[PDB]
């Protein structure tokens, strides 16, 4: 549970799978590096970052978390502990666990290539549109590759035109060239605008959370959904939009490139029937559910999603044949 070395030179640092990504990040910091994806609280962990294989705004120019570990430790059923790396033999077995939510074995210690900075600040463009062939629009002109981190609020309560309108805010991190005299000091500690300058908090910021993607190619099959969610009643206030870059060697792994959305739906009076019936929907585009604990999300579905599921579950058995390792949620998926 704690950080064994940390090297600017080699950004690689060598952490214990207990440690938060938080005390990670204050940790790191001072040496000039920076967390390649950051977590959505400060209890996420660096064993559940990889577990999960967490995504973050800046998914389109980083990947998701295990894009960036050079190597872990993973503790087996049988009492091994597995040397595991993303080219080297055993790689089958890394990115199953990469993928897998703990159901390869126990992560204990992992390696993880920071990303380097000069400042823990970012500098930030933000806009506004006024309809969601607007926002799609915006967000296809290849200005992604100006921004490392890029995500937009939208409207999904108005109906058309006004329907996914956005407020969108992309920007990387700040250089020190680009920071004001009284930020030079201390560079590396703790809705239309250009270059707006904001540390982690002001960058980054009873229902049933619903996340998924569609393929970049099927935009007009994305705008339905959005389009069809506003007809349906259910309206939800939280609303995140952002493109996904290419994905990972993980079986397992959530994102794929495309268009990427999170509601919060409030519970209200037939939305199961309404989910059953959105899932099938990003399904038909190719698209993929968010899995979280809250679903609700048929195991054959969970298996229609992830091409490469059966790959996974054969690396499964035979790290695990008893079970161990087996959640209620994973028997209920029928992974085992």
């Amino acid at each position: 549970n704690r950080i064994h070395s940390i090297d600017s030179g080699t950004r690689l640092v060598d952490v214990d799978a207990g440690v938060s990504l938080d005390q990670l990040m204050k940790a790191a910091l001072p040496h000039g590096l920076w967390v390649p994806v950051l977590p959505g609280t400060r209890q996420v962990t660096v064993g559940g970052a990889i577990g999960c294989d967490i995504h973050g705004k800046n998914h389109h120019s980083a990947g998701s978390f295990g894009n960036h570990v050079r190597s872990m430790e993973l503790l087996t059923a049988n009492g091994e502990v597995r040397h595991l790396t993303p080219a080297g033999p055993d790689s089958d077995l890394f990115w199953a666990t990469v993928g897998g939510n703990g159901l390869t074995g126990i992560i204990l210690r992992a390696t993880i290539e920071m990303t380097p900075t000069e400042t823990a600040y970012f500098i930030a463009d933000g806009d506004v549109t006024g309809s969601l062939d607007e926002t799609i629009a915006f967000h296809s002109d290849g200005s992604e590759a100006n921004y490392t981190y890029s995500s937009a609020w939208f409207d999904a309560i108005s109906k058309p035109p006004k329907l996914g309108r956005a407020a969108i805010s992309r920007g990387s991190l700040a250089k020190l060239d680009q920071l004001p005299s009284k930020l030079q000091k201390d560079p590396l500690k703790f809705g239309t605008y250009r270059n707006k300058v904001q540390n982690l908090t002001q960058f980054y910021h009873g229902f049933l959370q619903y996340q998924f993607v569609v393929p970049t190619e099927a935009v007009e099959e994305f705008k339905s959904i959005i389009v069809d969610i506003q007809r349906s009643g259910h309206y939800s206030f939280l609303n995140v939009f952002k493109l996904f870059g290419p994905g990972n060697q993980a079986p397992l792994s959530f994102p794929i490139p495309g268009w990427n959305v999170c509601v919060d739906f409030p519970i209200k009076a037939g939305l199961h029937e309404f989910v059953t019936e959105l899932d099938r929907r990003v399904l038909e585009f190719g698209g993929r559910l968010y899995t979280a604990k809250d679903s609700r999300t048929t195991a054959e579905t969970f298996h229609a999603m992830y091409p490469r599921i059966d790959e996974w579950i054969r690396i499964r058995r035979s790290v695990d044949p008893d079970g161990v390792f087996a959640s209620d949620m994973a028997r209920r998926l029928q992974l085992l």
